[PDB]
């Protein structure tokens, strides 16, 4: 567990070698150079991983159960094998958001910190949100805000072009506005109708 | 030195093949056509070549001390041998800017008329500003005119994506606003470390 405050200049942090069940790393940037790349690696333990609001980081777990924060800007994850959490702490914007590489069966999606107005379904909430033959992200987006999250957030999801995306609506009108609403992309198709939000955390079945 | 008022069909000037150490060619687009493409070419002499603010002027000077001037929508300069001069005299937008091609060593770039509170630096101003590996153009923009212009406008530098860019903020916040607040592109990358601003008047060193 290593304390990084005030090294910034740090644009690689690779422990991916480290070895044992629970051998695990803690690590969180200190870095404030806008729009950097920084590359976060996990090692074979549980490992805690946080990013930058700065900074487009790439971060990869190992093995083992491994916690990947996000904090900001355009980011990308892969939890390696294991039960990962992607702890999601901030809401981004329609660009700048966080991919999730490999969000497999066991994985979670911890949405605690996107809960604006209260907290998110606790339902199995999974029924995709199905559009038009030729319906576009910006309109998957629109649809998926819809509803009414002034008083209360809500979850949906879609698929769009090959991909998996989960959105959380704490706004007034249809419009997904980039400022409050949050958008997650997953790499690939992948079906969320069984998984179910624990407190404000949907682990993948 | 060819008086041009009300020629407004003039799409094409291309005196590029006249001669002497001092054969000077003055010439000065009459065109209104908005958004139209103009060409304009000096000789061998110390030429004196303006567009339109209505046109996206191409304007090449030959050998000699020329002067190519700025009066708006997109522009494309390329003073040639000699210590040429760009003149720019409008603040122009974010997408219609000139670009200076050929910037070198010796070359003049004079900005007293985008001095919009007061009157630039004076200094030899010129560490260049650095972001992330993969800051944005309009993130790059925002950090230079990040300052106060209001009661006295500062030029910044930067460079994106393999060209260099010049800005003069006369804003208050750190927003660079597209109607008041200006950017020069020049083609490559050209360090304007060691360069001075004589009175507005930017000598490459
Ligand atoms: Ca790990
Ligand atoms: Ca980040
Ligand atoms: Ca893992
Ligand atoms: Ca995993
Ligand atoms: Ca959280
Ligand atoms: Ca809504
Ligand atoms: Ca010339
Ligand atoms: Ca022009
Ligand atoms: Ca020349
Ligand atoms: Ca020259
Ligand atoms: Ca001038
Ligand atoms: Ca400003």
């Amino acid at each position: 567990n290593l304390t990084n405050t005030g090294n910034t200049a740090v644009t690689s942090f690779d422990a991916s070698a480290v070895t044992g069940t629970g051998s695990a790393v803690t690590f969180v940037s200190a870095n404030t150079t806008v729009g950097e790349v920084v590359t976060i690696r996990g090692g074979a333990g549980a490992d805690s991983l946080t990013g930058s609001a700065t900074a487009n980081d790439t971060i990869i777990g190992g093995a083992g159960a491994d916690t990947l924060v996000y904090t900001g800007g355009t980011d990308t994850f892969t939890g390696g094998t294991g039960a990962d959490i992607f702890d999601i702490n901030a809401i981004g914007t329609s660009t700048a958001f966080v991919t999730i590489t490999d969000a497999a069966v066991g994985d979670k999606l911890d949405l605690v910190g996107i809960s604006t107005n209260g907290a998110i379904a606790d339902g199995a909430f999974g029924a995709a949100v199905t559009l038009g033959a030729a319906a576009t992200l910006a309109q998957y987006l629109d649809a998926a805000a819809a509803g009414d999250g002034s008083g209360t957030s809500v979850a949906k999801w879609f698929q769009f072009g090959g991909d998996t995306y989960v959105v959380v609506d704490s706004s007034a009108g249809a419009t997904f506005v980039s400022g409050a609403d949050a958008v997650i992309k997953l790499t690939g198709l992948v079906t969320l109708t069984t998984s179910a939000f624990a407190t404000e955390v949907l682990t993948l079945a």
